[PDB]
């Protein structure tokens, strides 16, 4: 017998500024590292970039109206740092703030709760130029100044805040895999910047307590819960290493202010552990969040990986199902296909039970409320005659995940809300437009920009009915 | 490249008073619940009881000389509460204290560190008679009076103390399975007695901080780390349930003073959650131990268990392999044979890597030092002519477990010592005498005490060499 979703459950949907806004150089916006990076040839699919994206900066009023039509309880978006401080640390750009003000007012005028993400991977290029951005402790006070600017301006209207979105992704992709700005493949630098981002997170949560005392704040972690392949003890040990190295490495810092000891010792034995200054641990331990943000898409099954074995594997860029290969850390673990779940054509696991598991793991380990900040299915959508997009695949994925959330809530996990990814179709960081996540289809592809018109998918009306029946009808 | 065992590592061996001492009615000792229980017909194998056991009460000087020959760094034993307080809470039996004094003096005169266990399952019968022993809050102050009696008498000479030995066993065998005193099969009463024992534990740790400010104290948990059968999401979820319900339920209280939420809510949904009084959480949270004691023998693998599925299973007390059957909690999990490890004739899994996994889990979750208070192999031994016992099976088991301990130390786990179960052969609570654990064979069986003579097994000389080389030679 399931509990119902609490009466004030934030039924949400989410975006990211670079992925949706466009207007990349209007009203005084400075350059972000993604403005620069995406124009480098060969980085992104068929050269797609966020110059225009889906032009939400100009079309937000149409977008919020569709949200109100849908009946969204909440909308999560990120603020573009380079719209607010074109220099990163220089003078405030009033026009930048004014856009987010207009957006927030528009949201509230329709009874939609704003959830403001501070950082979704678009640090101003100037800070990378001036001092290497996340590799310098200077970004801690510059990021604080930016966050306090937003707290003072919108705190009276915004209850829910997310600090760093998927810090493990932009640190890892940006400094170990070289797929994100700054395009580095250096684990020593990766863990130095990661440590500085941890301090940045902690500093702004401390500021938030001062400036928005009645608000709620937390980081948002890209969580792939780990599985052992089987009950072979070496495979279970590989799972212990994988969950600690991939997940606790970040979530323990967010929740407890300390790195896990085994992973630290392994990094130390390699000279990879970050530099620590007096006052780091106290700051990290003094910044307890109100919730853990969770971006969830899939789980990961691992097995034993000998000292000889797998390192970086092949990511699935194409959509040809089966093209991924195992990634691992030699001596600790390597990934392996989970034979008991389906995958998308990008080899992403479809594992809605895995979300319940991950929600139970966070509650069991940290006793924190959880805000699900991202969950969605990316697939090709066909526009059929009569403005009909039948994305039954997307409905099927979202339904099973929402069902497992309800089971998690019945187990006792405190889930604050759920933000589907995404509200409209948007630009993928590297893969363009054809892998769509939206409830609302946007009329463009990789070649033709067309008119960017919004078209309600079938999933839009499915989810309209979910919010209407507070989840009782799925 | 492995870290060495630290220089003051406690290379130990262990026993329990009812299993070893005998002298059940000598020198003013009162009846314990096990004196009474084991003499009820059908409770124990061939009617074996602890009237004589292996008569360590009279033979402790010989046994300590053998420990010294082996070069034992530490000896862990339990104190028999009914020797000290014959009626549990009245006047002290000075002859009872005087035995443990002579024992501790004998250990110290041979340079062996005593590790005193306060409680190994033998509460005096008079407290069971007066108020039902662990089922009444009366036991909190009675157990405290007894603990403080020991702290004041021996605290000058005993640094390391264990409070409750395997609370999860004597509570669940005593109140859920009905296999131990008081022979109850009632889940509601089980969780009430369990909660009272948590309070008694915390209360004596509080007293210890006053009376033995330089000592180290912890409870000892019977730890079987859980494994999922495979990467099927329903089986990983059964693993999350199993590890929380069987393991976190006790260790979270010990380390954090808190029950885990999902397990609590499932018990509450069944009317089984314990009665909580004002001040309970305050006491439980304010009694941090210096270390987590760990009794480890095996891991347990689990799979999905439907709501109509498995409950109590068949236990193996005969010694014929393949007799055990699945046990579980309907709707949460059930056990299943791990196909990737061997088992003993009593169906206990042989999983030395599981010990590394369990030590890693404790350090990862609680960041506590660990004292391994029990680990060993129970098997039939053959006394061959010339008083020779070749127990290579025991050496093989201890060697691989000690090997995995070193890997855990190298990972960063703070292991304070290792107490092999057991120093001499002793009485098994239910299984009689033939399932032997000792380094030292004792010449007796289930039908005759014979001459109770002590005979060093082959594993005696193996462990002697382990200690002489501080574990460099295994
Ligand atoms: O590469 P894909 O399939 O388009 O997935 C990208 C999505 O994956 C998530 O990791 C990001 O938080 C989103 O910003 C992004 O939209
Ligand atoms: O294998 P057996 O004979 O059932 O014994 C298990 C042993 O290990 C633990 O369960 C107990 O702490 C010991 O007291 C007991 O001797």
């Amino acid at each position: 017998h399931l509990k119902p979703f609490p009466p004030e459950f934030l039924w949400g949907a989410a975006s990211a500024a670079y992925q949706v806004e466009g207007a990349w150089n209007e009203d005084g916006k400075g350059l972000s590292v993604w403005d620069v990076f995406a124009k480098q040839p060969g980085r992104t699919f068929k050269g797609t970039n966020g110059d225009v994206a889906v032009d939400h900066y100009h079309r937000y009023q149409e977008d919020v109206a569709l949200m109100a039509e849908m009946g969204l309880k909440a909308y999560r978006f990120s603020v573009s740092w380079s719209r607010v401080f074109p220099d990163g640390n220089g003078a405030v750009n009033e026009k930048g703030l004014d856009f987010y003000d207009r957006l927030i007012e528009e949201l509230r005028n329709h009874g939609i709760e704003p959830i403001v993400t501070l950082y979704h991977w678009d640090v101003p290029q100037a800070l990378m130029d001036a001092y290497g951005a996340w590799e310098s402790r200077r970004i801690i006070d510059d990021f604080d100044r930016y966050a306090v600017t937003l707290f003072q301006r919108f705190g009276d209207r915004v209850k829910y805040w997310v600090t760093l979105n998927e810090q493990n992704i932009f640190i890892s992709f940006g400094y170990r895999l070289g797929l994100h700005p700054p395009g580095v493949k250096d684990m020593k630098r990766m863990y130095e910047a990661n440590h500085i981002a941890n301090l940045a997170n902690a500093k702004v949560i401390q500021s938030f307590r001062h400036y928005v005392p009645d608000g709620k704040i937390g980081p948002s972690f890209a969580y792939s819960p780990m599985y052992p392949y089987d009950s072979r003890p070496e495979n279970v040990l590989a799972f212990e290493n994988a969950e600690e190295f991939q997940n606790h490495w970040w979530m323990d810092v967010y929740a407890w202010g300390m790195y896990p000891q085994a992973a630290w010792n392994y990094l130390e034995s390699q000279g990879l552990e970050p530099t620590v200054a007096p006052g780091d641990w106290e700051l990290l331990q003094a910044a307890k969040p109100d919730f853990m943000g969770v971006n969830y898409y899939q789980t990961t099954t691992v097995e034993h990986n000998p000292p000889d074995g797998v390192g970086e594997g092949v990511m699935n860029t194409t959509g040809k199902k089966g093209t991924s290969t195992s990634s691992g850390i030699p001596g600790l673990f390597k990934t392996v296909r989970n034979p008991h779940v389906d995958t998308t054509n990008w080899d992403w696991a479809i594992d809605p039970v895995g979300l319940r598991i991950g929600l139970r793991r966070i509650a069991n380990r940290y006793q924190l409320p959880i805000l699900i900040t991202e969950n969605g299915l990316g697939e090709f959508d066909t526009l059929e005659p009569g403005d009909i997009v039948n994305d039954d695949y997307r409905i099927d994925y979202l339904r099973r995940h929402v069902q497992e959330i309800q089971r998690a809530i019945t187990d006792g996990v405190d889930v604050l809300g759920y933000c589907a990814w995404s509200f409209t179709d948007l630009l993928s960081w590297l893969n363009g437009y054809q892998k769509r996540y939206g409830f609302v289809y946007v009329n463009r592809d990789d070649e033709s920009e067309k008119d960017l018109r919004r078209i309600k998918k079938k999933s839009f009306y499915w989810y309209q009915r979910v919010i209407e029946t507070n989840g009782a009808e799925l």
